[PDB]
């Protein structure tokens, strides 16, 4: 159950860092670049440090292998997108609450993307780091049962993130197994980091409520019917790190909420005046997402290890 | 563009007909049984009637094949699963304006299930058969780039469907690659045929406008403001077949809009009413999509003639 989970890890590494794994093809490009300039330096350390050593599934044998050669230009690919991802782990994990992995990253080269997401899940499932797959998923009870045996049955997600434009019933679906023995944690998005984001979720409104608070109280209402909480779970909350007024009201709404928030680097969100505004003593119940301003960093490590200090300092003066 | 070729295919088989394939493990186990016991007449026409005979790129040698052993489960799942699909486009393609593919059923066996997607949707590119993605996508713009890149480049899909609670500056990213060069049509969720599909989509609103006229009229404001028309392209709407009273006012309020209809068959939407409420001359503009009802049938030759007769019938009418 991923409440004791969460709360376990934070006291292990005394952060609420979640760090974003969004590989593009110029990273992958630029990580094999320098690879093959330093003779597979990173590689190395990801054959040695990653403890009871870990054994991919897919493509086991080429990745634990000398690298494919240039001629194999999908095999190669695939090494050097799996050994990106697996030297973004090894750099951070010492600073890392969980990890979101968000799943368009992964598709854009068919099924080769998505083995290497199930190397990265099942490696983060050996390390027993917290995981959530940045889905987005959508759609009637049905189809939703479907995304839910990808995600928690085969990719063995600690959770993911859900939009719930159709209604809050989906949640039956994705939150529990069929026979309603099984139950897992979803993040349900409320306020987005994009710069429109208002115009749906702050314009629209019911009986004085902006629709990002409806929407954050029917949740809860579905989640309070599903008996997440007493079984282990819960449903959250995508709060963007640059949504400073509605981090504020949703954590007055819901003192006990989880909080996925990502924003901060790549879009500039304010990580201390969201901090502050969605603070709880219980810290693993604000992630803050960091993605590109550690991956596409010189030193990864280095970045994590700053943004892990500055989330100390911060946490300290509250 | 596919505003033209929806125009051409209309004519050419003179329905709005879209076959929804969803396929469940129980559709694939079932045909796999069948098969096994009628000695594999449905993959002999598959591998006879692909004309210009279609070469699948993924696992192409072994589907075009004596079928794998029962030793070899995986090989066997994935070889009943693509000859499943290639056996309900066969048996319907003479009354289909357009196939319709969920992502989700394409997911719960990893990347086995994503071979099978593109050697679906490159199959319908050979018969050059109008093609829409069922992904509900929904992200910030440079997320949205890697969609764009699966759906469009990998898949080669026509069209895709997107949910834009995030705003609509999204589509901008959908809708039109980096360069600005090439244009893509989508669908945006407005009504969704599940039952408590008002907590958001009608109790919100804006200015005495329900939520989902709100969203319909802010999507057409950014579909001008791209250009997609002038481009061959559109922004439509997905609207629920059960939802009358909606499909009635957005028809209304766009009367040049293209809707997909997903409802009528398992979700038991009806068919005339709504083909009624939504009409427009240029019937390609109402899709009626029909999965299980045809994909669950004893028959998916004879349930697609039926409902390409019913729709026949109501278009006469009308
Ligand atoms: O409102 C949201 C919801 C989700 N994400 C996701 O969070 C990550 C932000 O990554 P980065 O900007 O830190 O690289 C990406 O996976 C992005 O899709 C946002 O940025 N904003
Ligand atoms: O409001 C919506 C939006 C999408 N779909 C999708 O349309 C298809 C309906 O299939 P069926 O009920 O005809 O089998 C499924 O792919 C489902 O996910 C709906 O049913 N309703």
């Amino acid at each position: 159950n991923l409440k004791i989970k969460l709360q376990k890890r934070r006291d292990e590494v005394n952060t609420c860092l979640c760090i974003g794994l969004d590989p593009d093809e110029a990273d992958i490009k630029s990580f094999m670049q320098s690879e093959k300039q330093n003779g597979y330096q990173s590689v190395k350390k990801n054959l040695s440090n990653s403890g009871e050593l870990f054994a991919p599934q897919m493509g086991g044998q080429m990745l634990l292998a000398t690298p494919p050669k240039e001629a194999q230009e999908k095999d190669e690919f695939f090494y050097f997108f799996n050994h990106f991802c697996f030297y973004i782990i090894n750099e951070t994990k010492e600073y890392a609450l969980a990890y979101k992995m968000n799943f368009a990253f992964y598709l854009p080269y068919g099924s080769l993307g998505v083995d290497v997401l199930k190397n990265v899940f099942d490696y983060l499932h050996h390390l027993n780091v917290p995981t959530i797959l940045d889905i987005k998923m959508n759609d009637i009870g049905n189809t939703v049962k479907h995304y839910r045996k990808f995600i928690f049955d085969y990719l063995r997600s600690d959770s993911c993130t859900a939009n719930i434009y159709m209604g809050t019933q989906m949640l039956r679906d994705i939150c529990l197994d069929e026979e309603c023995k099984r139950y897992y944690s979803t993040f349900v998005l409320v306020k987005t980091t994009n710069a429109d984001s208002h115009i749906f979720q702050n314009r629209l409104s019911l009986d004085g409520k902006e629709a990002y608070v409806v929407i954050a109280e029917e949740v809860q209402k579905m989640a309070k019917q599903l008996h997440l909480e007493e079984n282990g779970e819960f449903v959250g909350f995508v709060v963007g790190a640059n949504c400073y007024d509605e981090i504020k009201k949703i954590r007055e709404l819901f003192p006990d909420c989880y909080i996925l928030a990502p924003g901060v680097g790549a879009q500039k969100g304010d990580l201390r005046k969201m901090l502050c505004n969605g603070y709880s003593k219980n810290y693993e119940k604000v992630l803050i997402n960091v993605g590109r301003a550690i991956t596409k960093s010189g030193s990864p490590q280095q970045a994590a290890r700053e943004y892990h200090q500055q989330i100390k300092e911060v946490l300290a003066e509250l």
